[PDB]
């Protein structure tokens, strides 16, 4: 590969590995509101999936970084079948979403997060003209998760900013309309990313292709975690 696509793929590599090992330490270290509870979140894994989503996604990369040393391929499923890695990683992200919002049809939104992506795994991998059609298939999909997703996350974001009243709950609304607007807008780019790539219009090469997708997933993964994490542990719900 190109310097710049190594350069790129170890410095993602290292950030995510890096966001990984600090979500792990806070997660083990927390001990709840109440600051009490050994285990708070030993009993309550779904604020572990952050963490997991990192890690498989360092893992990921830590492919990608091997692959990017050797003329063979690495790890067919994390470096060869693209989207698969979002297949593991973007249903989790969603449920997490949907479960610190204690949003209603967090399973159902992740599994149509899930069947979008499949659609584009199975779009990628397809030869035209019926990669459009793939392809327009998984839009409209995708068009109605985002919007069945976009009204959840915006009757959720109304109902906690009606009884947020201390300077704690604003900053950690505050967080929580960053990470919100993280995860719908920098979205919207990976479909856009796809029409533009060599699929479809071809005018961005390979490599910056590659370089602004490990770019989105640092951000909208390290970033994204980071600030859900200062909503959950700062954000009192007895407030209710
Ligand atoms: C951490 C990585 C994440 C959250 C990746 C998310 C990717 C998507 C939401 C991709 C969506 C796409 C479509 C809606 C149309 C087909 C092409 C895709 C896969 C880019």
């Amino acid at each position: 590969a190109s310097s710049a696509v190594i350069t790129a793929n170890w410095i993602s590599f290292l950030a995510i590995s890096a966001s990984f090992i600090i979500l792990l330490v806070i997660s083990l270290r927390y001990k709840g509101p109440g600051g009490t509870e050994s285990f708070y979140n030993g009993f309550k894994e779904q604020n572990m999936l952050t963490v997991f989503i990192n890690l498989w996604c360092a893992l990921a990369y830590f492919a990608k970084v091997l692959q990017s040393h050797s003329n063979d391929n690495g790890f067919a499923p994390l470096t060869v079948i693209p989207y698969v890695d979002y297949c593991t990683t973007c249903p989790l992200l969603t449920l997490d979403l949907l479960w610190c919002l204690d949003a209603p049809y967090k399973i159902s939104s992740a599994v149509l997060v899930f069947t979008c992506l499949v659609i584009a795994v199975a779009c990628s991998l397809a030869v035209a003209p019926f990669s459009y059609c793939w392809f327009a298939m998984g839009m409209v999909l995708f068009t109605f998760t985002y919007v069945f997703i976009l009204s959840i996350v915006r009757q959720r974001l109304d109902f906690f900013t009606l009884c947020a009243r201390d300077s704690n709950a604003k900053q950690s609304l505050k967080h929580l309309k960053t990470a919100v607007f993280i995860y719908f807008g920098i979205w919207l780019l990976f479909p856009l990313l796809w029409l533009l790539s060599y699929r479809a219009a071809n005018v961005i090469s390979n490599d910056i292709n590659h370089i602004f997708h490990c770019i989105l997933d640092v951000i909208a993964k390290s970033v994204y975690g980071f600030a859900l994490l200062y909503f959950k542990m700062y954000f009192d719900k007895k407030l209710i």
